């Protein structure tokens, strides 16, 4: 199934940042805490704020820092692209070993929803070709963040902004840039038209084969140009030579070519699945990635 | 806005778990205090496992047999005793990250989630539901038994579920902390069956009206239902009979979007006897039904 990342080593690192009435979360890692810039507007501010000048007239005493009812003292403010850094005179004593890193589409990652700087629940999401993510947020929600963890390091990649008409959802990685065209400005946006993530959808057809559901698999292969050219007829991502790599496990898993699954996915995209299922479904799921299928086969 | 299957936050639960090893055997413990708790399997052999005799195997064993790791350290353990299929190992040093807890038995419909864990550290979290044969639909591999499952209530855990063991199937048994089965299950390696499974219907409905505040309404009709006529098709199609009790309890998701609940059953009588034409509910393909109305109402509101 669908897993998040135990959220312990996250929830040790969340704070609740407030200007005025405005609050929402920020990400307290050693003696920095990180957080949407657009905490320093009013309500008519965000329809078209000048950030640089409402920082400008900000000072470190009008920032409002709390870990549950603790307050931690601002020493210093700076604006990095969306993202707002607030030094603060504590070192967080919880701060996990970490990175930031920006994810390609496709890539999935746990979300710690968060409100008034307390975790609320935690879920396992992917970030679509159109740079949205089919998130779940309320009021308040801003500065949740989204994680990997590999061995005893949280790597994180998405901090949360907005949410576009369409109930998804967007936002920027901890360097404050968004992913997507959009802007933290209250204006009509629109995500783009989404599409099926070809890699992922791959990698679930190869657990369905490690776990003995194989009766799609035919015995023809395809050229990578071929596969991607058609794959887009449908709707579908083209694969880059980064997909095919990260493949390779699984292929050698199951001993099925990548482009040999790529050859069985076209067949079912041409004709469908007659009346038939796959690992219990009759949707091609999209949102497990190569790591994902190794990670949870495996333990 | 939004609606995703979201467990609750492991930190709490993350800092009790510690591994727990009886010879070859090793599994998962949870630390409250200066008592961890484990199934008592631990004990077994190989052999032991397709025919155990617990009481003996526990007499025989002594405080020195049991390792007990939380990270890098060893507890030493100097008591234990048996309270039905768990072991309590008694610990000179209390757990410092010990949260406020119950232990809670739950009822099938009731969700909750599960930090599967393997060597006591943690891998994983998801959301379940205790389905109404006693089973639940996990996953878990070679080593996870001890992972335990949860709820939270403001700042107290409720432990409500310990793993024990994965049936032919593939579906997952396990105790309450007090050590009792749910369902009809033996802590034995033997060939084991479960009853036929019902679907939670209040939890399908809740999900329902958590798809029209999503914008998803397709499925809805113009007709009403009597809540007897509803359960005579339900029961029909091997789904649990909906009580005045649930009715009530979606009660606050029936204001929010104006549809009464009555209203939602004609249409998910209509979705029960033609089927959903292909067409999806919140992007599934399926009725889901690990959703409470709390669940939905929590996710939804606040
Ligand atoms: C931050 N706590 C929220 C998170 C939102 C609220 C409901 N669900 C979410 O994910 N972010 C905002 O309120 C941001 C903030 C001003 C407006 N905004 C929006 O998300 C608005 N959306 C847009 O303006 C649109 F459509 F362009 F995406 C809103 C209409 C309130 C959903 C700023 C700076 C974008
Ligand atoms: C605990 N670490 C494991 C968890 C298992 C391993 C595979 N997936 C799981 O959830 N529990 C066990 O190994 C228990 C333990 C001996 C046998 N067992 C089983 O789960 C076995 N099942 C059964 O014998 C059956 F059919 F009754 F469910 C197994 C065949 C290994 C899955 C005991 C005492 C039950």
């Amino acid at each position: 199934r669908k897993m998040a990342f135990p959220s312990g080593k996250v929830e040790g690192c969340m704070v609740q940042v407030t200007c005025g009435t405005t609050t929402l979360n920020g990400l307290w890692l050693d003696d920095v805490v990180y957080c949407p810039r657009h905490v320093i507007c009013t309500s008519e501010d965000m329809l078209n704020p000048n950030y640089e000048d409402l920082l400008i007239r900000k000072s470190n005493h009008n920032f409002l820092v709390q870990a549950g009812n603790v307050q931690l003292r601002v020493i210093g403010h700076s604006m990095q692209n969306c993202v707002l850094k607030l030094k603060v005179d504590t070192a967080n004593p919880k701060t996990p070993k970490y990175k930031f890193v920006r994810i390609q589409p496709g890539q999935t990652f746990s979300v710690l929803a968060c409100y008034n700087g307390s975790p609320s629940g935690v879920y396992q999401c992917a970030m679509r070709p159109n740079f949205t993510i089919k998130g779940s947020f309320l009021n308040g929600s801003c500065g949740s963040v989204g994680f990997n963890i590999d061995y005893d390091c949280v790597s994180f990649c998405y901090m949360h902004h907005m949410e576009l008409p369409t109930g998804v959802h967007a936002g920027t990685d901890l360097e404050g840039n968004f992913y997507g065209p959009f802007v933290d400005r209250q204006i009509a946006q629109a995500a783009g038209t989404d599409t099926t993530i070809t890699v992922n959808v791959l990698a679930w057809l190869y657990a369905a084969v490690i776990n003995g559901d194989r009766w799609f698999l035919n015995r023809f292969t395809t050229t990578l140009n071929d596969f991607n050219l058609v794959a887009m007829k449908y709707n579908y991502e083209p694969l880059t030579q980064d997909h095919v790599d990260i493949l390779g496990p699984l292929s050698a898993q199951t001993g099925i070519a990548v482009l040999d699954m790529c050859a069985s996915l076209k067949e079912l995209l041409q004709n469908g699945m007659n009346g038939r299922t796959i690992l219990g479904s009759a949707l091609l799921e999209d949102e497990f990635t190569p790591f994902d299928v190794v990670r949870q086969c495996s333990g």
